[PDB]
Parts: C-alpha cells; sequence; structure tokens
C-alpha cells in the first residue's frame, strides 16, 4: 500500500559523504511533542511593576504550537567529520537541504486511580507546515535551546513557539501584531503519511576556516625602505631644545613608522576580566562595567559585541566581559553555575586584523599644536568603520549557530550575524507542528462556549535534514606543518565526544573552525 | 494489498536441497528482541584495581542494539543432513547466502498494581541495517552465545552488541574510538514490514573432510631402497671404540633413517592433562601450566593454539589443557563445571601430518661435535613453520564456527581460524537490529534535557537464512569399507539428537568432518 498505519513512512538516514568539494550531511532524530498551552494562544507580558527592571520589560504570545530547529554545527557534523572540515578546508558554505518528517505515530494517555496508561489514536492528526513567505516572526538565530541533539541516540522535546510585540512596560502599542498560526494553510497528517520539503541557500561568502599568517601592520618586506619620509623629530635632540622639522624614510628596524594602506577593524570597548580570581576588582561590575547599546529607553547588554580579538599574546586568562560565546559544560546549570562548568570560546585567532577587546583602537590628537599650547592625545574606546579597514567575521564551532534571518530593514552593514555565521535574508523557513485537539465528549445539549476539554495526547516521530555544503579546498604553499585539531594521545577515563558511563554523550570543548593558515 | 498488518509479511522456509555438487540449507527461526540498556549507549571498563587481574582489563562500550547470528554450522544443518556431508564429501565451502527479517510484530507492555498486560503497538518501529561496509567492530568469530538455535523449533533471545577498544588498565587511549550506530543509514520497519539481502562468500580454500590414509614419515615403497646413504656410524662396533664413518643406503626395514622431501608442520607445546583424575599431577596448574602468548604487557591464554593432533596412538584420553575446543553438555552450567558435562573434541585424525600437541617437534643439535667435547642435543618446543612443512587446518563440527573476518592486517600467514573455519577479508556482514525508543508522554513545559521515559516495549519475529554450499565429491580408488559417522543400533531411553521428554532438544556429541580417507 501507498500510506498505511502498518508500514515505515520514511527511514533512517545518518551519514555523511565527501565527494570532491561537497560534503553532504544527513541527520536524523527521534522527537516527542508534548501539547503546548492546553491548545491555547495566551498574552503574555512581564510587566515594569515588581521586582522586574524596565529592561526586561516585553509583550508578546505563547502559542500552542511547536518548532523544529537544526540551526547549531553539531546536528549535521560528526566531531570526527567537523575536523576533516575544519583541517583541510580554507572554507566552506551550505548549498541546499531536504527535510523530512515521518513515522509519525499519536498516543492518547489515560489516567484512573493513579493508574496510567499510554496507547494509540490512529485517526487522530498532526498539522505541519512551513513558513515559506516569513509572515511569521523569526525565532531562530536567537541561540535558542532545543535544536536537535548532537549525538544521534539522544530523543527530544520540541520547542515551543512563541514570540514578540512592540511594548511600552506590560502594555502593547496599536503597531503590536498579533499571528495566528491556524490562519496559515497547514498539511495534516496521520501515521503512515509523511511531509517534506526542500530549500536551496542564496548565496552567501564562504565562511573562513583559516586563521592569518602575517599581521595587518607587518605586511612589509624587512630588507627594503619605504621611498616615503615620515615626521620624526618636533625639536633637536639634546640640550638645545629648539623645534626643527627632521624627516626619515621608514626602514625596516623603525616598522611601526612606516605607511600602509589598510589599517585594522572596528571596536567597541569591552570591559576586561581574569579568570584568576584575585586579579580581579572587588566589585560587581559584571552589568555596571559591561558596554550596552541603549534602544527606546532601554538598554541592552552589547552580547556577544562586534568581531574583536579575545586577548593580546599571552593573556589567555583574559576575556571579555560579554564579548565572547559561553558554552555550558554538560549538565551545568543555567543560573549562576560556577566557571568550572562554562567554556568561554577564544577569538585570538583573529588578533592579527582586528583590534583587540579590550584594549583602544588608538589615539587621536585633541587640540592643534601651538607655539605656547602642547599636543594632546585622546584615547579611541569606540571606533566606527572607516575606509581601508578590513577584518574578520567571528568564528563559528561545532556546537555553534549556523545561519540567522538578516532583518528586513532600509539598510545595514556587513549583514553577518554577531554571533557567527551565515546571514540570509531568506533563511531556511521555520517549520512548524502541532498536534491537532481532539475534543473529549461534549455535552448533550449545544452550548455557545468553545470546548474546553480534550483527550491528552502527545505524538512522536523521526525527524530528518540533510544538508549539501560547497568546500574550498587550501591552496597554501607553506612549507612547514600547519596547526591542526587533534586528539591528545595520553590516556584518560572517559572518551572525547563519548558516552560516559552512564549514557550521557557531552562536548568537552567548544571546536573552532580556524585551523589552517592562509595569507594576509 | 503491498505491506499491511494483516498480511504475512513472509514465509518460513526450512529446507535442505541437494542437486549435484551444490547443497542449499535454509532455516527459520523464531526471535525476541528485548530493549537494551535503556536506549543507551553505556560505557563499560573493567579495572586494574579491585579483584581483577590486569590480563582482563579492558575498554569498550555497550550499545542499545541487538545483532544477528548464524556463524555456527548446525544453524544450517540437520544433524542427518550433516551425516550426509560428513559421510560422502571430500570438501565443501560456502558459495552465497540469503538473508530476510519478516512478520515483524511490536509489542508494549504495561503494568499496574502487579497486573502485567501486553499488547501491540502497531505504529512502533524497527531499525535494521548490515555493516556492508565493515565499518563496526567485528563481533563474529568470537564464539559468542546468541547465534540461532539448532533446533528449529525453539525461539531465541537476539543478543546485544558491544565492542572493545584500545585500553589501558581501566582506561581509554587518545587512539581509542567510539562507534554511534545511529550514525549509519539503517532502514525502518512496522509490521508489514520486511528486511532483507543477499552476500556473496569471496573465493575460499574447500574444508577438508578427509583424513589422511597415509603418515607423513612413511610415504615411501617398501620393498625398494634409496639410492642415497645417510650417516649410520660414527664409531666402530664391538670392543675398539675408534672413529670412522659408516654409511648405508636407507632401505625399507630402516625406514625412519631415509630421506624425505616433507616435513611435519609448526607446533607450540601444549601442556598435557588425562581424563582419568589419578595421574595428572596434584596442583592447580589450568593456568601457570598453560602455554601463552603476551601482548602489550598482557599475557593472554593460547587458546585454541595451533592445529595439533590432540594425542599420539592409544592416548585417548590425554587432551591439550588449552589445546582443543570443549563444547558443554546440554544444560551444562557456565562455571567450574564438571568433567561429565563437556565434550572434549579430538583431533587425533590430523596427527599423520601435524606434531602431537603435548610433545616436542623433535630435537637439534646444541654445539659442534669435538674431539674432546660430546656431541648435544636439545628438544624443540616451540617450532615456526620452514620451507617443505605441510599440515592440515583444525576440523568443524556441526555446532562449531563458520567462518571468521582476517584482521585488517599488512600481513598474515595461512589464515585459517584457529578456532577452525574459513577465512574471509569481508565475510557476511554483521546485522544490527533495535527496537525504536517510544517517548513516554513529555512534560507539558519545554524542557532542554533529553527524554528519559519511555513505553516498555519489545519486538518479536521471524528470521530466515539460506546458504548454497558447494560440494567437493570423493574421488577414493580404496578398496576397502570406509569409516563414517553412524549411530548406533543398541537401544537407549533416549533419541539422539532429538528432544528428551521435556522438550529440550540436546547435542550428545561433537561431530566431526573427517570420516573419509584420502591419499597423501
Ligand atoms: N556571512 C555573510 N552573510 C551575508 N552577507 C555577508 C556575509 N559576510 C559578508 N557579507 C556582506 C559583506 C558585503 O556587504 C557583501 C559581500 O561583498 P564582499 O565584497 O564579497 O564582502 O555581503
Ligand atoms: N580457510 C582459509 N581461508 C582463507 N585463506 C586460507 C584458508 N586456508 C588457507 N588459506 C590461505 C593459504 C594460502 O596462503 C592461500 C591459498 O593458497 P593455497 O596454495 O591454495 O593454500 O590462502
Ligand atoms: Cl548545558
Ligand atoms: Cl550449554
Ligand atoms: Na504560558
Ligand atoms: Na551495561
Amino acid at each position: 500500500g501507498a500510506d498505511g498505519v502498518g508500514n515505515s513512512s520514511g527511514n533512517w538516514h545518518c551519514d555523511s559523504t565527501w565527494l570532491g568539494d561537497r560534503v553532504i550531511t544527513t541527520s536524523t532524530r527521534t522527537w516527542a511533542l508534548p501539547t503546548y498551552n492546553n491548545h491555547l494562544y495566551k498574552q503574555i507580558s512581564n510587566g515594569t511593576s515588581g521586582g522586574s527592571t524596565n529592561d526586561n520589560t516585553y509583550f508578546g504570545y505563547s502559542t500552542p504550537w511547536g518548532y523544529f530547529d537544526f540551526n547549531r554545527f553539531h546536528c549535521h557534523f560528526s566531531p570526527r567529520d567537523w575536523q576533516r572540515l575544519i583541517n583541510n578546508n580554507w572554507g566552506f558554505r551550505p548549498k541546499r537541504l531536504n527535510f523530512k518528517l515521518f513515522n509519525i505515530q499519536v498516543k492518547e494517555v489515560t489516567t484512573n486511580e493513579g493508574t496510567k496508561t499510554i496507547a494509540n489514536n490512529l485517526t487522530s492528526t498532526v498539522q505541519v507546515f512551513t513558513d515559506s513567505e516569513y509572515q511569521l516572526p523569526y525565532v531562530l538565530g536567537s541561540a535558542h535551546q532545543g535544536c536537535l541533539p548532537p549525538f544521534p541516540a539522544d530523543v527530544f522535546m520540541v520547542p515551543q513557539y512563541g514570540y514578540l510585540t512592540l511594548n511600552n512596560g506590560s502594555q502593547a502599542l496599536g503597531r503590536s501584531s498579533f499571528y495566528c498560526l491556524e490562519y496559515f494553510p497547514s498539511q495534516m497528517l496521520r501515521t503512515g503519511n509523511n511531509f517534506q520539503f526542500s530549500y536551496t541557500f542564496e548565496d552567501v561568502p564562504f565562511h573562513s576556516s583559516y586563521a592569518h599568517s602575517q599581521s595587518l601592520d607587518r605586511l612589509m618586506n624587512p630588507l627594503i625602505d619605504q621611498y616615503l619620509y615620515y615626521l620624526v623629530r618636533t625639536q633637536t635632540t639634546g640640550t638645545g631644545g629648539t623645534q626643527t622639522l627632521a624627516f626619515s624614510q621608514a626602514g625596516p628596524s623603525s616598522m611601526a613608522n612606516q605607511a600602509r594602506n589598510w589599517v585594522p577593524g572596528p571596536c567597541y570597548r569591552q570591559q576586561r576580566v581574569s579568570t584568576t580570581t584575585n586579579q580581579n576588582n572587588n566589585s560587581n561590575f559584571a552589568w555596571t562595567g559591561a558596554a550596552k547599546f541603549k534602544l527606546n529607553g532601554r538598554d541592552s547588554l552589547m552580547n556577544p559585541g562586534v568581531a574583536m580579538a579575545s586577548h593580546k599574546d599571552d593573556d589567555d586568562r583574559f576575556f571579555p566581559s560579554s564579548g565572547v560565546l559561553i558554552f555550558g559544560k554538560q549538565g551545568a546549570g543555567n543560573d549562576g553555575v560556577d566557571y568550572s562548568q562554562v567554556l568561554i570560546t577564544d577569538e585570538e585567532e583573529i588578533k592579527a586584523t582586528n583590534p583587540v577587546a579590550t584594549e583602544e583602537y588608538g589615539a587621536v590628537a585633541i587640540n592643534n599644536q601651538a607655539a605656547n599650547t602642547q599636543a594632546q592625545t585622546g584615547l579611541v574606546h569606540n571606533q566606527g568603520v572607516i575606509p581601508g579597514m578590513v577584518w574578520q567575521n567571528r568564528d563559528v564551532y561545532l556546537q555553534g549557530p549556523i545561519w540567522a534571518k538578516i532583518p528586513h530593514t532600509d539598510g545595514n552593514f556587513h549583514p553577518s550575524p554577531l554571533m557567527g555565521g551565515f546571514g540570509l535574508k531568506h533563511p531556511p523557513p521555520q517549520i512548524l507542528i502541532k498536534n491537532t485537539p481532539v475534543p473529549a465528549d461534549p455535552p448533550l445539549t449545544f452550548n455557545q462556549a468553545k470546548l474546553n476539554s480534550f483527550i491528552t495526547q502527545y505524538s512522536t516521530g523521526q525527524v530528518s535534514v540533510e544538508i549539501e555544503w560547497e568546500l574550498q579546498k587550501e591552496n597554501s604553499k607553506r612549507w612547514n606543518p600547519e596547526i591542526q585539531y587533534t586528539s591528545n594521545y595520553y590516556k584518560s577515563t572517559n572518551v572525547d565526544f563519548a558516552v560516559n558511563t552512564e549514557g550521557v554523550y557531552s562536548e568537552p570543548r567548544p571546536i573552532g573552525t580556524r585551523y589552517l593558515t592562509r595569507n594576509l
């Protein structure tokens, strides 16, 4: 038969294939969908009143719908695969994908007298649809939990969909928009029924898997001397102290002086903090210290900020308070976890072209030099883009994000997601799922009221995401061995990126993308 | 319909057909699959610490998967069939096979208040796949229990899959590899869904079902005398005792002296032990006595060793402590069972070309003979292969193993499984099965955690293995009746290879392969 209950409505594909440039990832996981909001759209707001501050106010709605998110690299990549990709390519980018939902099973749970039994409702349905026109608030790219699990074996719960609208305090404005998912043409399923579609990534720039092997400043030959001169002295050396103009040709020895065609990238000052406890000043400056941007009278934290080097050499302990991504160690607590639990990423690789996060961009003269007045200079903590700058985008990690929807705005600049990734105008459409409400027996005499009693049930099934990535091979003529991600030989009680003695896959550290080195 | 619940998704084939050389075996058994490891991959290690010795240390993983093993002769052969094959062929070998899984039924068991009920989950699925590329640690050929039952009627449990990786003590090394079965493209089934495939055995040498009827030493005509001489005496006979060189032509009477073109096979000394209790020395030399090979600082027992004759004639009671296969009598206990329970196989058939297990290979001179110094000789307990050797491989039994995967190594010698069988580089692929986890109702509010609650269920179904064997008929011109496996006429209370009064099929003794005799 075509579609029956005693028939697999799809298969399990979890494979990675490398041919030439194209690497194909395929993942399958087993999901479970709870009933959300008792089949109800609820208005949710957080007020100014009460303990909560004004910066955490919001207005929105929580829907009875769940959504499928695969926006995390680890979903499509095995740790071993991530290794192959990082260690041999100068870049890569998504090309197309394929989604599938199958072997859907709906169960109805009954409880009597502390006795609980779960069996099948076959006639029951499950609704699915894609926001192919992008008419629904984009949830994804907010780094929200609920993406497919990293380990294929694990079975996961489907995230609940909800959105935010313009708000003043705990109130909404005239502008704020209320969306109803049901007002969307969605496809329905019964077990033996399957859903699926395909999408093709708009053209996007290859991510850089290469870390520079020349600093922006050191772009010139040591042996030669520039044909240009610079002002070397305003005053005669020694006792005389009489103003004079002396000019010198910037040479190899005087490298700093010599003129350059390109200058470092932009910077927003980030407060510095040291892993060692003692060094830090004894105040709770987590918030007061941190850089932030104020929008509509509300100050939001600048996380994770513009792309900047985490630390200057040998300052490894240092990190921006808010200027890097942080990943919890497995089993880590959501609130107030200790330092040991967290994995603080490090973006030092990009130090060569990008400004250090914790230091000034540089200095600019504050006044005209005078016969009486002395020259002055001021520091640059906040530096915007100017002609001649070059820079590197923030890195993605095996457990990082992949893409993000570029806001539909009149304009924007270098729209590469600040958390790292590919910026798409038309990203993979949001996939929405929901269990169709099955009413409990209605009262015998007609009632104008809307039914408030339903059979309790949840659904389960497999999901498949297959993505085709385009690689960009290395062309380096570097004579010496390059740096590469490896797993240390030395013995240990547990294996890296494996299950422990209890059956708990764990990702020991974040894994960057740039190991291979390319010239500037 | 094509695939429905009320439809047999396969039939029962249990037949043997003989045409010409080709004998075709077909078996079908009914299996049951329990849930394994609560749907969890678990890290398993045995430590140096505690009672366990260092030689029993290991590191590995236990998977939620089960595997189908047919690697035992009795599965495909009826005892009567084994008889026909052994009693009329000089050899045979596997040619191709066909596997099938069908009539899959998944049951979900419920327990309330000490009340247990088992019914059907139809929408539930079962995953299956073959390691057609050999990317998974090879379990088979380790003589592990869990192969299809010998008796067709019996219903069996499916073995759990698990593997081992490089370990130091209870720790893993950097090299050690962790495999995830789910990362394998596997096919899913619902009842009315069936799986199946075919494989063809790489070319392999016919097993020898023939026992030699000439000793390697006695390969020459009695009547004739060799045209070659040997050194018969170093000293004059009688009183004189003065050195002289005397040479004689090796004749029929002096058979031992005469030169030969071929010499016996290799040997590793095996400690001798007698079935009679009194003869044996009163010490627990089971381990201390036994020969062993030390790998990576760990001593493993040499079981079952190289192929060697169990005993010289009339030494029938004797056997190598570790140098023969042992099969438990039906109902025999796993640990510390008495001698009566066990069936100790006997490889005396091969004594003619192979060295006796318990005796030295022979002797070699230890020094140069001297006018003053006397000649000396030393025994050879360990003897490696040298030009001119010929030997017989170890026999397979009706309840023995069939093939084994030749380790993917740079080199090897005469790669015939030491436990007996056919050595294949690409053996029948491991067949992996697993019940797909069906989650218990999830909590209403999204949780980042991985689901830990599942409906309890197991599966059942029929399995079919069909193998085509190629025979090699006897060509003997032997005038007298040959020895053959028979069942003794004399009355008994139970029939050989039948069920007893309780319904317990039992294999009374091991059944060899070599009865027919061929010349050397
Ligand atoms: N990841 C990503 N997504 C979307 N747009 C991006 C991305 N990275 C850079 N850009 C911007 C930068 C330029 O404005 C343009 C490509 O020009 P070019 O001269 O090639 O830099 O796209
Ligand atoms: N059972 C089995 N499996 C695999 N390889 C085997 C087996 N028996 C012997 N051999 C080896 C011995 C030789 O190296 C080769 C066949 O050569 P020949 O001159 O025919 O002995 O194969
Ligand atoms: Cl976490
Ligand atoms: Cl047994
Ligand atoms: Na709510
Ligand atoms: Na276990």
